[PDB]
């Protein structure tokens, strides 16, 4: 579990979206795993806009931040999942590290701010739905 807040908005993985997040929805794209809900409170997460490809991520089912290297986002084929039939996940950054199911939310950081958040796993990898191209975060 996990989510970014930025300004009036709520990012989430769309898989893990409340009955709250889809009666306030701004933006949801099932290719990307992403979901974007409204809220009252105001948040402070600093998107990041850059090309990094190393950042920190929070891994819950370690209680631990690792360092990765990680891929530019790209169409990644994800096996089939309760959530999802087969498909290719647009916008998706893979990384070597431990992952487990309820690790997706934890975010992904760079000295610029939030890049994204854990959205896939497995085998020794961990991939990350990208944020920095959603330029209306912050407008
Ligand atoms: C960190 S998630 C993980 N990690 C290890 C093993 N398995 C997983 C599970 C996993 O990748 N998915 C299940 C939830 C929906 C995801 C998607 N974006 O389509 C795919
Ligand atoms: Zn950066």
């Amino acid at each position: 579990s996990g989510a970014i807040y930025v300004g009036n908005y709520r990012v989430v993985n769309r898989h893990l979206a409340t009955h709250n997040d889809w009666a306030n929805l701004v933006w949801e794209d099932s290719s990307r795993d992403l979901l974007v809900s409204s809220t009252t409170a105001q948040g402070c997460d600093t998107i990041a806009r850059c090309d990094c490809q190393t950042g920190v991520y929070y891994c819950s089912s370690r209680r631990k931040h690792y360092p990765v290297s990680f891929s530019k986002p790209s169409l990644i084929f994800v096996e089939a999942s309760e959530y999802y039939p087969a498909r290719y996940q647009s916008h998706l950054m893979l990384a070597v590290g431990h992952s487990e199911p309820g690790d997706c939310g934890g975010i992904l950081r760079c000295q610029h701010g939030v890049v994204g958040i854990v959205s896939t796993g497995g085998n020794g990898l961990v991939g990350f739905a990208d944020v920095r191209d959603l330029l209306w975060l912050d407008e």
